């Protein structure tokens, strides 16, 4: 995981991508969809290089912090060449007007559209996207875990995150961006993660979970 | 503003730094302190390179999204040398015992400590801190503004952000960090901003249940 080339990390991440799921009241549909996405997110996480070095208990706490942001970054990714619209599933596409029954998601809806438009303008690549999704998984919960060794289990998370930063920069050098453009784009991308956090907390207010993730993360062949 | 050097950007920000204010019910003392800090943050915000270039309403929008993250990162910065404690004021230092008696503080107290101790482990420099703050100001509100004119204002904000990113990097080079170390530290800092947005969202949920656009509108006009 520390030992991977920047290229094997990208390849490991591309090839771990979850499938795009189909749709099956509006909030019923979205809830059914998300709940099925969750199962696949657990499988993706276990293949994020470095995640499975962690203790089971730290894997749960990280996924518990991060799961909504992960569904959102997904959604925004597949909505990208779909201006004005959210592609929840290839058979459930909603325009701005169609959050006109689900009160509340109206703030969120516009926030996701804006995130999607931003990825569009930046010309966000899939290799970059899987790097950013991996950072959310490692980061969202890292500041919310302190015996001494405890802090050593945190340090490894930060080693892996540095390793994903090296990877994003490597992909940027490869495409021939200057050292200055490299730094600027990396920052633009990391700053968008502030906004995805904001969206998840507003989403959480509008929406135990530990057991559910713990049972799912623990699977018998 | 886009003409600035890294060093001149730094000098502008350092010069614009608000003073550290004193405390005069614990929630009562904190409200009164943050309310007086808010006047100084307008003064500071007006001297962030690129901020006065924006329309009045864009300026209000940004301060509306950011002000509480700006109070928290200031808090966390002056708290760096006080493990277990939050230095709200030089005469108002709270530890965990006081911290559980303050409503709204109960979720965020440990998040604030963690941020402080993280800045403490990383040895954040004052030149780095003033850059992260300006970034918060220009970034927090930038994806919750769709006209052609709005597209041009967001373009500006994003160009000003690229020049603060440049300044952060220049500073790390100067301090002798390798290129790798430079990117790595850039990301670690920008990732902590994500946690500062989390704590603001949490803190905000409490403060809103205890009109801001119009108060900051009148404060930016009063600065005239
Ligand atoms: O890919 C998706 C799928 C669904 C959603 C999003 C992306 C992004 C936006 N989101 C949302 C969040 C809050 C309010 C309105 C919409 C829905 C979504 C809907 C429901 C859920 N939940 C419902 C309950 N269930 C509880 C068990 C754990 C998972 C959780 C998922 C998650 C996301
Ligand atoms: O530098 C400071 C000063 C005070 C505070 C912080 C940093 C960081 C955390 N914070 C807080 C947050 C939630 C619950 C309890 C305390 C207090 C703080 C207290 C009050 C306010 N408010 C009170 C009401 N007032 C309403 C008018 C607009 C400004 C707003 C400021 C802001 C921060």
């Amino acid at each position: 995981a520390l030992s991977l080339t920047a290229d094997q990390m990208v390849s490991a991440l591309l090839d771990a991508e979850p499938p795009i799921l189909y749709s099956e009241s509006m909030m019923g549909l979205l809830t059914n969809l998300a709940d099925r996405e969750l199962v696949h997110m657990i499988n993706w996480a276990k293949r994020v290089p470095g995640f499975v070095d962690l203790t089971l208990h730290d894997q749960v706490h990280l996924l518990e912090s991060a799961w909504l942001e992960i569904l959102m970054i997904g959604l925004v990714w597949r909505s990208m060449e779909h201006p004005g619209k959210l592609l929840f599933a290839p058979n459930l596409l909603l325009d701005r007007n169609q959050g006109k029954s689900v009160e509340g998601m109206v703030e969120i809806f516009d926030m996701l559209l804006a995130t999607s438009s931003r990825f569009r303008m930046m010309n966000l690549q899939g290799e970059e996207f899987v790097c950013l999704k991996s950072i959310i998984l490692l980061n969202s919960g890292v500041y919310t875990f302190s015996t001494l060794k405890s802090l050593e289990e945190k340090d490894h998370i930060h080693r892996v995150l540095d390793k994903i930063t090296d990877t994003l920069i490597h992909l940027m050098a490869k495409a021939g961006l200057t050292l200055q453009q490299q730094h600027q784009r990396l920052a633009q991308l990391l700053l968008i993660l502030s906004h995805i956090r904001h969206m998840s907390n507003k989403g959480m207010e509008h929406l135990p979970l530990y057991d559910l993730l713990l049972e799912m993360l623990d699977a018998h062949r």
